[PDB]
């Protein structure tokens, strides 16, 4: 066990150090290392590893298209939490600062890690900010993405209004507790973007919203053997996210019909590409929204462009470069991008970031 | 060698005739194919086993989202051809019966197989009816994905009129000959459509066509052992095939910014998204004048939903389903289609076909 925590260690402290000019303090500081591990049967980062394991990580995300950006990361280093309360200001400090007024910071805080596989910090939530979801005999509301958390969090004494956007609690569980506790949001802390086109005035009668900032909050960070799995994550969205998926897809909330009455075109004929053309307005309309409020997004041209300055500065800098096409790709005009028309490794490099079990469902 | 053969002949004729309902009939015609094997060094199918070969290799093909008509394939025996002038007019006769007036009939032609590896018949076309290209100091005409075949006909005697639609020779070597023959296309062979949109009448000016039928003439048909390299193969186009790619790619005809010039939007901010809705019009447009001239063509959702159903028929039938989902996804609006949002298992199952090495470049 104390073996491979080793093995990852010497791996990342050689690399991690090599990057940031201190190869020579490598021996020594594998040597407490070692040491520290046969004595206390684990390790602990100093706040440099920490950082740059972090932003390590985001760089071998092979999903992510964002990537370009990983050295400019806001490493909130909170492994010193102990209260539950210390761990909901943190979260909210956290909602704060990567939301900057709009201007968003792409930031992670980083709590306590596993010991001995035993969490310190257990969150529930799949993201920081997110729309509850119900489904009631016939009667469906909200986003069903968050149906299962959303039933938890009412089994604990939360009770949502049952609009279609229920800002869902922080729901989290400190290590002896049995349940956890969940915190209602303050709204002055979460930004919200009403959806407007900018040619199409009609557009306002759907009444779509979407939250400012994604914070990824059930994922795992691994450094070094050290396993994170507290480490909530932000950067800012892709217009696709929202316009393609998430108000889209016919398991979530399913907009596009009621988006191609709203645009005054037919919705009866595959080919007249309806959907197609519902797709193309309401992107619009997303990207035209943030920006016209001043919250942070990029659109999936600009970000592949982005991605492709990815490749050649990885080349450049002589690391391998790995990917997962099939989550690379935009869910719209994918063929418009140079991402579709190459292929990628999708070797997974530590470190990284992790899925893990849900503690409800 | 002999051994390879006689493996491929025994799984396929088993799993061919078990399909047949001729499954008694095995142990007899295997018999034969081994005798006729050691004394040949090769085997001749009957017509049942090649018509069936060519279905079976249809619904094999992991990229093709078209797979649900599989069984209708017309199949022509022309492995009795011996000259040019044959091939030909099989080739001109392919074209007509698959044509079939706009009402496009899915079909193959199967020309005698290699002997030793030693063809028989060798096309040097990618598809029977195609573009040609030229590129010429900063001159860029027609299609460039067509330009070292073009080049290589021109190294024969053809010449092109250099418009941006010449159609390209049938160009093909019969086994023994040291060079390739040509023969040019008869117009009254070939359908086109002129690319108009059903409520812009100035996307006319852009003076778009594409021929009616694609008929992949470079591929290779493995039937049990036999490989059959000259086979050309048809069906209908998915306007997608045309829309997004032949006239969207940046390596093709690049037409998008002159669509949105004709559509009258501007073609200077990615945030606008003037690429999606170009490639919206255009595909709509494409549909449009296929359908208006009584031309087959097959929208990318219900080309789909259609391939939803072979997987149904599929599992029904307890047969395993393979596919590769790099290519089954539409290049628009691939997240709108089930497709998207499952996995396939991209595992290669003969009956197939397969690339080939050009004999050009
Ligand atoms: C700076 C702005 C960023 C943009 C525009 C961006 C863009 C994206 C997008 C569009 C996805 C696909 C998400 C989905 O389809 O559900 C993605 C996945 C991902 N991104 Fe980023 N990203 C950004 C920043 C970050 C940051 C700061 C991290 C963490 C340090 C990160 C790590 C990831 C990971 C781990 C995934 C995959 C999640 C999964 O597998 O489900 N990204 N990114
Ligand atoms: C009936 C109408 C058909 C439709 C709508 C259809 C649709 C498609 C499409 C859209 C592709 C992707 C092509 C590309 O992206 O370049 C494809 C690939 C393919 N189709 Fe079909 N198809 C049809 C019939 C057939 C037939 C009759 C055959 C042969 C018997 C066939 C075999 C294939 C093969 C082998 C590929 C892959 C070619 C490659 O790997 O480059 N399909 N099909
Ligand atoms: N833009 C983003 N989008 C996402 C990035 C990663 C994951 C997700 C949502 O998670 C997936 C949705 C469904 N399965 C996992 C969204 C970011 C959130 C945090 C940093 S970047
Ligand atoms: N719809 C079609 N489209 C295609 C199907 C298969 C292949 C192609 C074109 O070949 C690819 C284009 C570039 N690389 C190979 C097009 C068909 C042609 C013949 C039967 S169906
Ligand atoms: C690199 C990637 O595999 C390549 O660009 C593929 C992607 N999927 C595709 N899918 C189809 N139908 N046709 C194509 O030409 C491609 N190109
Ligand atoms: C089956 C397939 O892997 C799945 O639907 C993936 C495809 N690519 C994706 N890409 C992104 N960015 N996000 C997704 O949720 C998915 N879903
Ligand atoms: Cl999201
Ligand atoms: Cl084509």
């Amino acid at each position: 066990e104390k073996e491979i925590l080793w093995n990852e260690a010497k791996a990342f402290i050689a690399a991690c150090y090599q990057e940031l000019g201190k190869a020579a303090e490598v021996k020594d500081r594998l040597a407490d290392i070692k040491s520290e591990i046969d004595l206390t049967g684990s390790y602990v980062h100093t706040k440099e590893e920490l950082e740059h394991g972090a932003k390590m990580a985001w760089r071998n995300s092979n999903r992510c298209i964002g990537r370009l950006f990983w050295n400019s990361l806001n490493v909130i280093d909170r492994r010193d939490v102990r209260t539950k309360e210390e761990v909901r200001d943190a979260l909210f400090h956290h909602i704060e600062t990567a939301t900057n007024n709009g201007k968003i910071r792409p930031t992670i805080t980083i709590f306590p890690p596993e010991e001995k596989g035993e969490k310190q910090v257990e969150i529930w939530n799949h993201q920081l900010i997110r729309y509850a979801g119900y489904e009631s005999d016939g009667e469906r509301i909200g986003d069903p993405a968050s149906c299962s958390l959303t039933a938890a969090c009412e089994e604990l004494g939360w009770r949502g209004e049952r609009t279609d956007f229920d800002l869902l609690p922080l729901i989290f569980r400190m290590k002896g507790d049995e349940q956890p506790v969940w915190y209602e949001l303050p709204r002055s802390l979460v930004i919200e973007v009403p959806i407007t086109h900018p040619d199409i005035e009609a557009f306002s009668d759907l009444e779509l919203k979407w939250y400012g900032v994604p914070i990824i909050s059930d994922m795992k960070l691994e450094v070094g053997g050290i396993h994170y799995n507290a480490a909530p994550f932000n950067g800012w969205y892709m217009g696709t996210e929202i316009g393609a998926r998430n108000l889209a897809d016919e398991k979530r909330y399913d907009k596009l019909k009621k988006v191609a009455s709203v645009i005054g075109i037919a919705a009866d004929y595959n080919t007249d590409l309806w959907k197609d053309q519902a797709l193309v307005e309401l992107n619009k309309a997303v990207l035209h929204s943030y920006k016209k409020q001043g919250v942070s997004i990029v659109d999936h041209h600009t970000a592949a462009s982005q991605f492709k300055r990815f490749e050649e500065q990885a080349e450049e800098a002589g690391r391998k470069l790995t990917g997962d096409w099939t989550w690379l790709i935009p869910p719209i005009s994918p063929a418009a991008t140079h991402i579709f028309h190459r292929s990628y490794d999708n070797s997974i490099v530590k470190p990284n970031y992790f899925y893990q079990d849900k503690p409800y469902e």
